[PDB]
């Protein structure tokens, strides 16, 4: 009977081990390690390691992998004790943060020096987690690869299939000023909606096929980006973006849905813009006050 | 014709401006500012600013963002001069964006621009310190803009993934489970067809990158469907063509036939080609109804 251990490192690895326990994976001992003692406390695993207990003190490592690496080096002997006797160790972690990125290679090294067949299985971050977290993941992937027998890499980008966020907020307003279309707004109109207004609200929604206007305008008004708060606003800008075949009536039908949701006496400017859309119509809103 | 400028600050802001330039956004001047001289150089923006080249000396900020921006005030004023509207784009929580954005917004608004902040705030998995640094940065930026559009990265994840935050990584958690269980069921859970640990060791010891694919199929041709989906699975980093060893796990319900399992193994063998050393086993999963799942781990390139 082979002795098999899975050690999940950092938050992603801790949640993956939770999923394995919950799905009844048999034949395996589970261990979780983290610099954050909070995640560790709600773990379903009965083998719990707080990394860097004397230095990070269970408070978490933050963003820098160097802290997670130093944390695991400090806990080397307790990691060896938990893994002792394994024929095979899986090191599970999400690349991109301070703990999994930096601690996973140290734990793999200790498992393999103990004599275990050591397999890393990791994720890499969404591109829209940004360059710092993706760059860290690249470096941690290579360091882990040095210390595992085999390395399995699962891309969160690809797992998607099976962001333009800041771009879309900007274009929402600027296409209506600088790119002539069916309906546009003067710069002075934007300025009155947005001068000295404080917090503004962004929503978005898309709708394919006929009556795509009703569908897209309804998704926009309850977009999670709005956080369920659109009604009452004193002013609001509405962008209706679509393809070549975009009737001014479809635009008016979309804006109608939203004027109802806003309220009474709401200054609602709006306009259009054409994009590269098979009956697919996108509605964005920004509302203030 | 109004003069509109976007100034992207730090990594998230530099990223945003690249996306706008690549998408061909029209009628807007773009500017990028970062303490990191390297990320700037690669940028596709005509107007570049290395913030605080004396304080940071071209090294990223990791309070350092704010000081870098103050020291660069002249270059910021000069790039923004003449704007009717300035979008100050940044991701809150980092070392550059969080400190620099409110200074850049202050300069832009004192020059006379309608100044709109548009910012992300962090994923909760980025941690409490990151998230509290972002809140400070947000409340400081809000003092110096006309209006502030705030995009929570947690909500962006829901919008992109289509799933509540609690379940945003359920599928990734589940794939990591299946990667493990692909092997461990075959070693440790008794079935018609198990594998010896020594033979797993042959496939996986001192190998480097192991490719992983999964596919599910149903109905009459479920084996053809499941196996082919596994060998062109988007999870695969590269083609399995040419691998020197592979483990195949065939999992099914109580109606799965020897022929079904044999067809799936044969499909993977032909797709890899050559003299690949293939080992395989089976597992039962009774939650499956006229379905089978094929997973492959290939090594050796
Ligand atoms: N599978 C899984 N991946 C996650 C989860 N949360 C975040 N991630 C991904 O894993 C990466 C690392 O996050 P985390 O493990 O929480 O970082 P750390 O604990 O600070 O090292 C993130 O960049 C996300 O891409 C999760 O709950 N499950
Ligand atoms: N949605 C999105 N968020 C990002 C992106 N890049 C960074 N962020 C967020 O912005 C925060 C600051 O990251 P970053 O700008 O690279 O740090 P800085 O350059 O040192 O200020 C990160 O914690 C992420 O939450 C991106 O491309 N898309």
């Amino acid at each position: 009977v082979a002795s098999i251990k899975v050690i999940g490192i950092g938050g992603a690895g801790n949640n993956a081990v939770n999923r394995m326990i919950e799905a009844g994976v048999q034949g395996v001992e589970f261990i979780v390690a983290n610099t954050d003692a909070q995640i560790i406390s709600v773990s379903k695993s009965k083998n719990k390691i707080v990394l860097g207990k004397e230095t990070s003190k269970g408070l978490g490592a933050g963003a820098n992998p160097d802290v997670g690496r130093q944390a695991a080096i400090e806990s080397a002997e307790e990691i060896k004790d938990a893994l002792k006797g394994a024929d095979m160790v899986f090191v599970a972690a999400g690349m991109g943060g301070g703990t999994g990125t930096g601690a996973a290679p140290i734990i793999a090294k200790l498992a393999r020096e103990q004599g275990a067949l050591t397999v890393g299985i990791i994720t890499t971050p969404f591109s829209f987690e940004g360059r710092a977290r993706n760059s860290y993941a690249i470096q941690g992937t290579e360091e882990l690869r040095k210390h595992v027998d085999s390395l399995i890499i699962i891309s969160n980008d690809r797992l998607l299939e099976v962001d333009n966020i800041l771009r879309q907020g900007v274009q929402t307003i600027t296409d209506l000023i600088a790119v002539p279309s069916l309906i546009n707004l003067d710069f002075a109109d934007i300025k009155t909606v947005m001068k000295n207004k404080g917090n503004a609200l962004f929503g978005i929604g898309i709708g394919s096929g006929k009556d795509k206007a009703i569908e897209a305008a309804n998704k926009a008004i309850i977009s999670p980006l709005l956080e369920a708060s659109i009604r009452g606003a004193r002013d609001a800008i509405i962008n209706v973006t679509g393809g070549n075949t975009l009737t001014l009536n479809d635009a008016n039908d979309a804006v109608d849905i939203v004027k109802q949701a806003i309220g009474g006496e709401v200054n609602i400017i709006f306009g259009t813009a054409v994009n590269e859309l098979d009956d697919e119509m996108i509605v964005t809103v920004i509302a203030t006050g």
